[PDB]
């Protein structure tokens, strides 16, 4: 690879901030060189400065550790992709044709509830903010709706589908996600910064606050970092850091964390669009210079995420600017995956 660069980087967080980010970070772990750049605050009231140390919400990078829990259960021979949700989740969902791969590769049909919740900002983060919600709630929410396509047919993608693993793993091993990860990932790769806390609210230690950006142009921000994200679990509620994220897609990518056999089933591309694709709780990103690298991105409220590695897992980048609902910012964050892997122009 090219060397990632650092000029490049940090001029891409200070178009975040003029953007609206209080803060915006990247840390790159380029084969045991490590580059890491902060700009901006953790706290806007405060003016406590954001730092790559600081923990913060994934969002939907959790749908990663979730399907590496469950290639691990399919590896034990606990899972099968290709069976059927309803065989272990019986009368779970209206259509048996849904399975584990379909869901875990958002081809299932399931309408996405939050749709529901989230088409006013501010106003669907008060309302989800402090609930707590079972699996089973999200799952009928989403079944208010009818499928949006035939199983298997098409990528819509769907944290429905998310919520489903949560159950999976749960019904299938007793024990609740937060034992899983922790058993299955956080201890093993001693990800000292990464926790599952669902559904209490605090991000425990030191951690970059949330900033919700409304609906409305020029708004005060939210601070949105306390909220319980129970309307996603195993869809969304992962606390880490930009240091464990690159540890955790480094070790799945260089084929630590599950057989061959099973990686090579999280890596079966569904086209999202002509410059991404999805596997098995995995995105594909193709950057402009040539490469792909392969990880997942996280929004949830007050904070983006890009965490991605290359193919062999030894380069691993993780971005984090602590606000949300502003898609100049999340545009402008995609941009350390060009500085980090494609390097200078």
């Amino acid at each position: 690879l090219p060397a990632p660069d650092d000029t490049g980087l940090q001029a891409v967080l200070h178009t975040a901030l003029s953007q609206g980010a209080p803060g915006a970070m990247v840390r790159v772990d380029d084969n045991g060189t490590i580059h890491q750049l902060s700009e901006g605050v953790a706290d806007r009231a405060t003016g406590r400065a954001i730092t790559t140390t600081d923990r913060f919400r994934v969002g939907s990078v959790t749908k990663s550790f979730s399907a590496v829990v469950l290639l691990q259960l399919v590896d034990e021979g606990k899972l099968d992709l290709d069976a059927s949700v309803n065989t272990y989740l019986p009368g779970l969902l209206p259509d048996d044709r849904i399975t584990v791969r379909q869901v875990m590769s958002h081809r299932s049909g399931l309408y996405d509830y939050t749709n529901d919740m989230f088409a006013q900002t501010v106003p669907g983060f008060e309302s989800v903010r402090n609930k707590v919600f079972s699996y089973q709630d999200l799952i009928t929410l989403s079944l208010k709706h009818g499928v949006t396509n035939a199983p298997g047919a098409a990528y819509s993608y769907s944290n429905t589908n998310f919520v489903v693993a949560g159950m999976l793993i749960e019904k299938l091993t007793g024990h609740s996600v937060a034992t899983e990860y922790q058993n299955r990932i956080f201890t093993p790769l001693n990800l000292t910064d990464t926790f599952y806390v669902h559904p209490d609210t605090v991000i425990p230690g030191t951690h970059a606050n949330g900033y919700l950006t409304p609906d409305e142009a020029g708004g005060a921000l939210v601070d949105s970092t306390e909220q319980t994200v129970s309307w996603a679990q195993s869809a969304g509620a992962v606390i880490s850091s930009t240091q464990d994220l690159d540890t955790f897609f480094s070790a799945l990518m260089s084929g630590q964390l599950m057989s061959a056999a099973q990686l090579a089933q999280m890596q079966q591309w569904t086209t999202v669009n002509s410059t991404q694709g999805y596997g098995l709780g995995l995105r594909r990103r193709d950057l402009s210079c040539g490469i792909s690298v392969y990880g997942h991105t996280g929004t949830v409220q007050g904070y983006y995420t890009y965490a991605f590695a290359s193919k062999d897992g030894k380069r691993s980048v993780t971005a984090l600017a602590n606000t949300s609902n502003n898609v100049n910012v999340l545009n402008t964050m995609a941009r350390t995956l060009e500085s980090a892997f494609c390097g200078k122009p």
